[PDB]
Protein backbone atom coordinates (compact mmCIF):
# COMPACT_ATOMS: atom_id res chain seq x y z
CA UNK A 1 0.00 0.00 0.00
CA UNK A 2 2.06 2.52 -1.44
CA UNK A 3 1.07 6.52 -1.43
CA UNK A 4 0.32 8.67 -3.89
CA UNK A 5 0.38 12.62 -4.00
CA UNK A 6 -1.46 15.13 -6.33
CA UNK A 7 -0.08 18.11 -7.85
CA UNK A 8 -2.24 21.09 -8.80
CA UNK A 9 -2.60 22.31 -12.14
CA UNK A 10 -0.18 25.38 -13.21
CA UNK A 11 -2.24 27.58 -14.70
CA UNK A 12 -1.02 30.29 -18.08
CA UNK A 13 -1.63 33.70 -17.82
CA UNK A 14 -3.81 35.43 -20.74
CA UNK A 15 -4.86 39.02 -21.86
CA UNK A 16 -6.51 41.49 -19.17
CA UNK A 17 -3.72 39.67 -16.23
CA UNK A 18 -6.88 36.69 -16.20
CA UNK A 19 -5.27 33.50 -15.66
CA UNK A 20 -7.38 30.45 -16.71
CA UNK A 21 -6.47 26.27 -16.72
CA UNK A 22 -7.07 25.65 -20.70
CA UNK A 23 -5.52 27.39 -23.55
CA UNK A 24 -8.69 27.48 -25.67
CA UNK A 25 -11.22 28.73 -22.90
CA UNK A 26 -9.28 31.70 -22.12
CA UNK A 27 -7.75 32.86 -25.73
CA UNK A 28 -11.80 32.89 -26.30
CA UNK A 29 -12.40 34.41 -22.87
CA UNK A 30 -9.85 36.91 -22.63
CA UNK A 31 -7.71 36.54 -26.02
CA UNK A 32 -4.08 36.75 -27.12
CA UNK A 33 -1.21 39.17 -24.67
CA UNK A 34 0.18 40.88 -27.17
CA UNK A 35 -1.53 43.22 -30.50
CA UNK A 36 -0.73 42.61 -34.03
CA UNK A 37 -2.50 44.72 -36.62
CA UNK A 38 -3.30 41.61 -38.81
CA UNK A 39 -1.63 39.00 -40.75
CA UNK A 40 -0.35 39.72 -44.81
CA UNK A 41 -0.07 36.56 -45.94
CA UNK A 42 2.15 34.88 -49.04
CA UNK A 43 1.07 31.52 -50.68
CA UNK A 44 3.20 29.59 -52.99
CA UNK A 45 1.99 26.55 -55.02
CA UNK A 46 -0.45 25.53 -58.32
CA UNK A 47 -3.69 26.94 -58.99
CA UNK A 48 -5.45 24.50 -56.60
CA UNK A 49 -3.41 25.14 -53.88
CA UNK A 50 -4.23 28.91 -54.02
CA UNK A 51 -8.20 27.84 -53.87
CA UNK B 1 9.22 83.72 -86.37
CA UNK B 2 9.01 80.47 -84.66
CA UNK B 3 6.04 78.42 -83.90
CA UNK B 4 5.32 76.02 -80.37
CA UNK B 5 2.92 73.27 -80.06
CA UNK B 6 1.30 72.70 -77.04
CA UNK B 7 0.79 69.29 -75.49
CA UNK B 8 -2.41 68.02 -73.02
CA UNK B 9 -1.68 66.91 -69.76
CA UNK B 10 -1.64 63.00 -69.45
CA UNK B 11 -3.96 62.34 -66.69
CA UNK B 12 -3.43 59.49 -64.18
CA UNK B 13 -5.92 56.70 -62.74
CA UNK B 14 -7.48 56.11 -59.26
CA UNK B 15 -9.63 53.55 -57.13
CA UNK B 16 -13.22 53.49 -58.92
CA UNK B 17 -11.90 53.72 -62.35
CA UNK B 18 -11.42 57.87 -61.42
CA UNK B 19 -9.14 59.82 -63.41
CA UNK B 20 -7.11 62.78 -62.25
CA UNK B 21 -3.95 65.36 -63.44
CA UNK B 22 -2.83 65.63 -59.45
CA UNK B 23 -2.04 62.83 -57.28
CA UNK B 24 -2.85 64.71 -54.53
CA UNK B 25 -6.22 65.83 -55.58
CA UNK B 26 -7.03 61.94 -56.90
CA UNK B 27 -5.71 60.22 -53.20
CA UNK B 28 -7.98 62.87 -50.97
CA UNK B 29 -11.20 62.14 -53.38
CA UNK B 30 -10.90 58.82 -54.24
CA UNK B 31 -8.58 56.51 -52.86
CA UNK B 32 -5.36 54.00 -53.92
CA UNK B 33 -5.70 51.06 -56.56
CA UNK B 34 -5.37 48.00 -53.80
CA UNK B 35 -6.53 47.04 -50.58
CA UNK B 36 -3.82 47.26 -47.56
CA UNK B 37 -5.38 46.08 -43.74
CA UNK B 38 -2.41 48.24 -42.29
CA UNK B 39 1.47 49.43 -41.56
CA UNK B 40 3.17 47.14 -38.66
CA UNK B 41 6.63 48.70 -38.75
CA UNK B 42 10.35 47.93 -37.16
CA UNK B 43 12.02 50.90 -35.32
CA UNK B 44 15.52 50.50 -34.73
CA UNK B 45 17.13 53.70 -33.25
CA UNK B 46 18.11 55.47 -30.10
CA UNK B 47 15.43 56.06 -27.26
CA UNK B 48 14.89 59.44 -28.35
CA UNK B 49 14.32 58.49 -31.89
CA UNK B 50 11.86 56.09 -30.91
CA UNK B 51 10.18 59.21 -29.17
Amino acid sequence: MKELIYIEEPKILFAHGQKCTDARDGLALFGPLNNLYGIKSGVIGTKQGLK
